[PDB]
């Protein structure tokens, strides 16, 4: 256990959140793509998600304001002009409804993979708005992001109004994969931007749905699916079991819907203190976790890629290596009274491998493995460790959560909801 002679509370949040920051700027390529994954040894796949565009993006204005990116506007505009296919290097590829593919080859554009994916083309458009309002004064960011919010358009992934089903994926024709998802998930952040855009373009597909969409299933809480995790209700996609928190986290820290609503907040409130709850449940043969160690994410794990989730009474099945994350911890600091505490104690554990350094000597917290402690991760995939920064950043000594409740209103005025 690291001392606090050796290190203080205070050097260890420091060092965290420029070190959260220093990951952005080492995922990022200088023709203004994001890797899907950092290598911890300076490798590079080549290998690009277009969700971490978006994630990128708002980084850039986090190490803006914090004096550690002062070409930051100028970076935004490199990243947005790639987006908007400006660059004659190469274009991300698009489907034939404009979707985004979710990964491609960042120096020769190809496309990776098959998911012309709504939810990261949702992210990458949610990034483009940020910035856009963070660099307000610049006129080409607004066209940019405009034109990026406009052309992809998410009405059409709208499935089910009754239901609350919104599909996955397209194919690259642009008809649908069998697989629709259902509220409440990431997919809040689809269902946000087919809102606004029945609203706002012409031609939606399906303005209508989308509008009972948004109206039924996202303007409140009310109708949404309830998992109770010891009591403890969790919004979820059914109510015998339970969804990603990373869902509550992005749908977040990007969508002012989410924000600024006191039923959402309240909902990712509860949801962290089911998270530690089931941490504090888990009795695996041979496992003893502290009280300081929670949080159910997605990212690299022993089997590869994970996508972690609780389960009633301290059942593990869905966290399969039984993985710790800290990017969800962290991600809770806001929202839960003993996350930091509990951050800085897993910085502290030496049985632990959470910790990393970067090239640069920065330092950060990742995924640890409790079925194979000796495991260490190799690399860090953006779209999940997005978290870690967004919630160190909104400690309300740092930019605070207002900061996000501010740059993420991409769709109304100040004085919207005040007296005229
Ligand atoms: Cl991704």
């Amino acid at each position: 256990v690291i001392s606090e002679t050796v290190k203080s509370d205070q050097e260890i949040i420091d060092s965290l959140y420029r070190g959260g920051y220093a990951y952005w700027q080492q995922l990022r390529n200088e023709n203004g793509t994001y890797e899907d994954k950092l290598f911890l040894n300076g490798d590079r796949s080549y290998v690009g998600s277009i969700a971490n565009s978006g994630m990128g993006l708002i980084a850039l204005t986090i190490g803006h304001a914090n004096g550690w990116e002062p070409e930051a506007e100028q970076l935004a505009l490199v990243t947005l002009r790639k987006l908007a296919g400006r660059d004659p290097n190469f274009a991300v590829p698009q489907n034939a409804t404009n979707t985004f593919i979710h990964f491609y080859n960042t120096k020769t554009g190809e496309a990776v993979g098959d998911d012309w994916s709504p939810v990261d083309s949702a992210i990458m458009i949610y990034g483009a708005l940020f910035v856009k309002n963070y660099f307000s004064e610049n006129e080409e960011i607004a066209e940019l992001a405009d034109f990026l919010y406009r052309n992809t358009d998410l009405t059409q992934y709208i499935a089910d109004v009754r239901t609350g089903r919104i599909y996955l994926a397209q194919h690259t024709d642009g008809t649908f994969k069998k697989y629709r998802t259902k509220a409440f998930n990431e997919y809040m952040l689809v269902a946000g931007i087919a809102n606004q855009q029945a609203k706002d373009l012409d031609n939606a597909v399906n303005a209508s749905n989308a509008k009972k969409f948004w109206d039924i299933w996202y303007a409140s809480t009310k109708f949404l699916p309830v998992a109770e995790y010891n009591g403890i209700p969790v919004l979820s996609e059914g109510k015998t079991w339970f969804t990603s928190q990373f869902n509550f986290l992005f749908n977040n820290y990007l969508m002012h819907d989410f924000s600024n609503h006191p039923e959402f907040v309240t909902a990712l409130e509860n949801s962290a203190k089911a998270d530690f709850a089931f941490w504090r449940d888990v009795d695996v043969e041979g496992v003893e976790l502290k009280e300081y160690e929670w949080g159910s994410g997605a990212g690299s794990c022993p089997n590869g890629y994970c996508v972690d989730r609780f389960h009633f009474d301290g059942d593990r099945q869905f966290n399969h290596n039984l993985v710790v994350s800290p990017h969800i911890l962290a991600g809770y600091i806001p929202f839960n009274d003993r996350a930091k505490a509990d951050l800085i104690s897993t910085y502290r554990d030496n049985t632990i491998n959470a910790k990393h350094e970067l090239e640069g000597g920065y330092e950060i917290l990742w995924r640890y493995s409790h079925d194979q402690p000796e495991w260490k991760a190799e690399f860090i995939e953006g779209v999940d460790f997005s978290t870690f920064l967004f919630g160190l950043a909104a400690m309300p000594e740092h930019l605070g959560m207002d900061f996000f409740n501010k740059y993420n209103n991409y769709f109304e005025l100040e004085h919207h909801h005040h007296h005229h």
